[PDB]
DNA sequence: AGCACGCCGACT
DNA sequence: GTCGGCGTGCTC
């Protein structure tokens, strides 16, 4: 008989073989229900073939077969199979993660009718007091005037099927069938909204992407907010919605502003289907199938659906590529953009990139000649070298800041993260305290006694006197979440003080990200950047980056939505050379610069990096764990010169909570010569018996 | 991950 | 004398 290797949602990193009871025909790609030890759990067949490594009565037989044909088309397959090897994820994982639950969980991949409560109109118009204390029915009629709830999601929510029963007997509720609907929209379908108006730019955007809309191209399309990249969206769109193909389109987690989506739904008179993290269970099976079936022109969704089945895919979008929301970081940590164009590139199909702020690797592949780039087309920096600081605020400021709030106005003060990891910088003369054995900035820890270098792990004693000027006054940098609302409000007295992070009223609110485009603050006149400092001597070589991303956006935004507000720039270093060609020749000047030293010190995008994560409860454990794998890493039959292995080190975020975090990061100008090594490396974790007694993660190319 | 087996505090 | 803590280990 025949050996089927299935991959089971487990986190081990192989497939289990069994026997198929022979007249049992289930390519790769089908859910089977297959014994593992004591349970009974499905599992995708990853490969099915006539020779096994092990003795075939030992073997247990698949119990079941759920599908007659694979839940995967080839390209996502292959595409599957390919991330789970360069990210390292056991592939069981992989598998399983990129299907709905109930297909997770072996339920027939077929439509099948949805049940929903909802309020009956007594329900609607009894008074909600009526029976104020019957406990949750309440709560449940509550939750029921607002939309239909589905019967399953009711075990995720307060409230019990028990209310919802009880308000049925009292006439309140009701359960019932939405039964499905058929649409065929290739044949009638026209734009509402209008027709289009486009510039000159737009297009010719749209011709370069029409010209090739059928071959694998990847278009970088990099405008300013309200240049309309949307516009040359929703053109291509139309063009490949008019061939019968099917589109789709990836938002940021946030970027689903109900603006953007009504404006999708206006312009097609064909199915658009979104997917937001708020839909239930077979809200989400259904857009599946849906969209597998060709019922679906259009998904609008986030990084989770770039896994979406396509009868005929024939374009896919992603807005605002720069976004760190497309980097996964619980669990398989893979980047939504990379695997997107790698799925486009498989479908022979053009990929369209769209910014404000380009992201540095993708702007590195566009110059590479990996991407082709298409084009549409106050402030005060203070000097705080030596001037007193009031709660860590530059006196020209705050000044500049009460005649804001004298209008009634409101403020935006932004930060680094937080948990950033602060340097040390003398306040009168601008000595940054250096590693004495690479030119890397030394990372201050107060309560430990020393600094630390987080390239090299050196350690030194904290200087107390500045070793080029001699002030005593040495401070670090970044104030993020040390609650500067404490020494904030003595100086503006009943000015109420909050935060941005997840009416009218003067006030300061502080910040710690960039803004969300389809989320604007119209009370903001002011905003000053204090996380210049934090930004431009980080032990985080991006740092800089996303600084200049949230200056241009801040700049563009207020600067010049229709008012005048204005910026203001806190650095110890106005004279920066990065600083000053950001300021005043732009974001692809500052990018350009910033990509020619990313190169002279050899670090994405130029080089590839894998961070290797473990955490204990001794700092002792964790870290020679690392130095153990690091060891083995280096023996490594594919390790030449350029691969380097700097660590053991601590993790920038030493000890959150009471575990203690430490991390080994792998570097090499290729990118699949480091996969092959850490993937060999890999199948022989078990040599190191502590590998199953800390906790370890493996990041490829991550964003730190 | 599940869900074992496997040796030491508070309870009938 | 129990019923139960989760510390190592396996699952084709
Ligand atoms: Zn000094
Ligand atoms: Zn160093």
């Amino acid at each position: 008989m025949s050996v089927a290797h299935v991959a089971l949602p487990v986190p081990l990193p192989r497939t289990f073989d069994y026997l198929l009871p022979e007249g049992m025909a289930v390519k790769a790609g089908c859910r089977v229900r297959v014994p593992f030890g004591k349970q009974e759990r499905i599992g995708i067949v990853a490969a099915v073939s006539e020779r096994s490594e092990l003795p075939l009565d030992e073997l247990k037989p698949v119990a079941e077969a759920l599908d007659d044909e694979p839940v995967f088309s080839t390209t996502v397959w292959r595409l599957l199979m390919w991330a789970a090897e360069y990210y390292h994820h056991p592939i069981g994982d992989v598998l399983f993660h990129a299907l709905p639950v109930m297909l997770r969980q072996g339920k027939p991949a077929s439509a099948t009718p949805l049940w929903y409560w909802f309020a009956t109109e007594q329900g609607q118009v009894v008074d909600l007091n009526g029976l104020k204390r019957s406990r949750k029915q309440q709560q449940a009629l509550a939750a029921l005037r607002q939309g239909k709830i589905w019967r399953h999601q009711v075990g995720e929510l307060e409230f019990n099927e028990a209310a919802l029963q009880a308000l049925r007997g009292k006439g309140l509720a009701e359960l019932a069938c939405e039964a499905p609907a058929l649409t065929d929209w290739r044949s009638a379908y026209s734009v509402a909204g209008e027709r289009l108006r486009l510039n000159t730019e737009q297009a010719t955007a749209v011709g370069a992407i029409h010209s090739a809309a059928d071959r694998f191209s990847a278009w970088l399309l990099a405008g300013i907010t309200g240049s309309g990249k949307t516009e040359v969206y929703l053109s291509v769109l139309e063009n490949v919605l008019a061939q019968g193909r099917q589109a789709l389109v990836m938002v940021p987690e946030i970027g689903l502003t109900p603006q953007t989506i009504a404006r999708f739904r206006q312009r097609f008179n064909a199915p658009v289907e979104v997917l937001h993290s708020g839909l239930n269970d077979s809200e989400r099976l259904s857009a599946w199938l849906k969209a597998k079936n060709g019922e679906a022109a259009i998904v609008i969704g986030t990084r989770s659906s770039l896994f979406t089945p396509f009868k005929d895919l024939g374009v896919i979008v992603i807005d605002e590529e720069h976004d760190s929301s497309y980097k996964q970081q619980e669990g398989w940590r893979y980047h939504a953009r990379d695997l997107a164009v790698w799925r486009a590139h498989s479908e022979q199909i053009p990929i369209i990139l769209g910014s404000a702020t380009p992201a540095l690797e993708t702007l590195h592949n566009v110059r590479q000649g990996k991407y082709r780039q298409l084009t549409l087309s106050q402030q005060h920096v203070l000097d705080l070298k030596g001037q007193p600081l009031q709660a860590g605020l530059s006196p020209a400021l705050i000044s500049r800041m009460r005649q804001h709030l004298q209008a009634d106005n409101q403020v935006i003060l932004f930060l680094n993260r937080r948990g950033f990891a602060p340097a040390l910088l003398c306040h009168d003369c601008g000595w940054i305290a250096e590693c004495p054995r690479c030119d890397s900035y030394y990372t201050l820890h107060q309560a430990q006694h020393h600094l630390r270098c987080h390239h090299c792990d050196s350690q030194r004693p904290i200087p107390r006197q500045c070793p080029s000027c001699g002030s005593t006054h040495l401070v670090p940098v970044g104030i993020g979440t040390e609650q500067l609302e404490q020494a904030l409000a003595p100086l503006f007295p009943e000015v109420p003080i909050s935060r941005i992070d997840r009416r009218g009223g003067a006030r300061i609110l502080i910040g710690t990200q960039m803004l969300a485009k389809g989320h604007h603050f119209p009370d903001v006149t002011l905003v000053s950047l204090l996380d210049v400092d934090g930004a431009l001597f980080s032990a985080d070589f991006r740092s800089a980056e996303r600084f200049a991303q949230l200056y241009t956006q801040v700049s563009g935004r207020a600067g010049r939505a229709g008012k005048q507000g204005e910026v203001i720039l806190q650095t110890h270093h106005p004279e920066h050379p990065l600083l000053q060609t950001l300021l005043y020749k732009g974001y692809d000047a500052f990018a350009e610069q910033a990509l020619a030293e990313r190169q002279t010190m050899q670090l994405p995008p130029w080089t590839s990096h894998v961070l290797i994560r473990a955490e204990d409860h001794n700092n002792q454990q964790a870290p020679l764990f690392l130095q153990q794998l690091r060891n083995l890493l280096q023996a490594s039959p594919l390790a030449d010169e350029k691969l380097w292995v700097l660590g053991p080190v601590p993790a920038l975020a030493p000890k959150r909570g009471g575990r203690w975090r430490w991390q080994i990061l792998l570097q090499h100008p290729s990118r699949v010569r480091l996969q092959h090594i850490v993937s060999g490396t890999l199948a022989l974790i078990n040599t190191l018996p502590e590998a199953r007694k800390v906790k370890w993660v493996l990041d490829v190319d991550p964003i730190e």
